[PDB]
C-alpha cells in the first residue's frame, strides 16, 4: 500500500531508499540524491487522495527559505500518481530523543535552548503569514550534519493555514473551525473548535516545554479529544509551572491575554527562557542530554 517502492527512482534524479515516516495525508521516504550524492527527505501525496496538502508545504516551506530551522528546498513536481517535494534530511525528532531519556524528561539546559529554537521557528512562520497549528515535539528534529547536529528544525506544514491576506490584514476567523491537531498540545480555544490564531502556536510550545522538563502532561492517558479539552479548561496551569522557572508564568499571564487578532511579544518569551538560562549559569554552548 505504499505509493513509491523502494529503489523507485523520482525524476531520474532521487532514489528511494526506505519509507522514514507516513499518516492518512501522505508518505515520507528517506532518499538518495544520484547527483549531489547526499541523501534528502522526499514527501509524496497521491494525486487522487482527496486533501492535497503538499501545495501547501511546498509553498511555505519556498516563503520561508533563508531562515534557520527550516530544511533547504531542493525540488517539487507533479505527474499522473503523486505529487512530491525533495527537502533536506535532518536527524532524530524530539520525540524520539525525549521517549530515549531516562526519565522522559530533559534538564532545564536541553529544554530551554530547544525551546529558544522553537520558538524563533514559531516567530519564522507567523512572519510569512502562516499558522503552524500542529506544534508537537515530532514535528522537530536536530539535524544531522557536523553543521547542524545542534540546530533544531520545523519539518513540516501539512497543517498550516494563512492567517493574512496579500496585505497583512488578520484574515476573518471563520465563526467554528473544526481542530485538526495532535490531541496533546492543543490549546483550549483549538479544542472548542475556534478559529486558531498565533498564540495557538505558543499555547502548543508552552505544554510542548512544560512535558519536556517535568516529563508528562496531567492529560498524557487520555486520547479521547473531548475529554482532554474539559481536562485543560479546568486545570490550574500555575501547578505545571510548580517545578519549572518562575519567568514561565510570565510566559502563561502574555499567552492567556492574547486573542485571534492580537499579535504575540516574542521577544517577551525569548526572554523568558534566556533569563532562565541566566539566573541558572546554562551556556549557549553546554551539551545536549543525548550527547556527551
Ligand atoms: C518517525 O517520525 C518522523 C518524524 C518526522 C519525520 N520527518 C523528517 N525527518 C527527517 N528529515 C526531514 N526533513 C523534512 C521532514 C523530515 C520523519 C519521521
Amino acid at each position: 500500500a505504499d505509493i513509491l517502492p523502494a529503489n523507485y527512482v523520482v525524476k531520474d534524479r532521487w532514489k528511494v531508499l526506505k519509507k522514514i515516516g507516513g499518516g492518512g495525508f501522505g508518505e515520507i521516504y528517506e532518499a538518495m540524491d544520484l547527483l549531489t550524492r547526499e541523501n534528502v527527505a522526499l514527501k509524496v501525496e497521491s494525486a487522487q487522495q482527496p486533501k492535497q496538502v503538499l501545495k501547501m508545504e511546498v509553498a511555505v516551506l519556498k516563503k520561508l527559505q533563508g531562515k534557520d530551522h527550516v530544511c533547504r528546498f531542493i525540488g517539487c513536481g507533479r505527474n499522473e500518481k503523486f505529487n512530491y517535494v525533495v527537502m533536506q534530511l535532518q536527524g532524530r525528532n524530539l520525540a524520539d530523543l525525549r521517549r530515549s531519556q531516562p526519565r522522559g524528561t530533559f534538564t532545564l539546559s536541553t529544554t530551554l535552548r530547544l525551546g529558544k529554537q522553537i520558538l524563533e521557528s514559531i516567530e519564522a512562520i507567523h512572519s510569512v503569514g502562516f499558522l503552524h497549528r500542529d506544534i508537537k515535539p515530532s514535528n522537530f528534529a536536530m539535524g544531522r550534519l557536523p553543521s547542524t547536529y545542534r540546530k533544531c528544525y520545523m519539518l513540516d506544514f501539512g497543517l498550516a493555514r494563512q492567517y493574512t491576506n496579500t496585505t497583512g490584514d488578520v484574515r476573518p476567523p471563520r465563526n467554528v473551525a473544526g481542530f485538526r491537531g495532535t490531541v496533546r498540545y492543543a490549546s483550549v480555544n483549538a479544542h472548542k473548535n475556534r478559529e486558531m490564531g498565533r498564540h495557538d502556536d505558543l499555547w502548543s510550545l508552552f505544554y510542548m516545554l512544560v512535558e519536556f522538563a517535568v516529563g508528562q502532561l496531567p492529560w498524557r492517558k487520555i486520547k479521547d479529544k473531548e475529554q482532554v479539552g474539559m481536562i485543560k479548561e479546568k486545570y490550574e496551569h500555575r501547578m505545571l509551572l510548580k517545578h519549572m522557572p518562575s519567568e514561565f508564568h510570565l510566559f502563561l499571564d502574555h499567552i492567556a491575554s492574547l486573542d485571534y487578532f492580537t499579535k504575540p511579544d516574542y521577544q517577551l518569551i525569548m526572554s523568558v527562557f534566556e533569563n532562565s538560562m541566566k539566573e541558572r549559569g546554562i551556556a549557549e554552548n553546554e551539551a545536549f542530554d543525548w550527547e556527551k
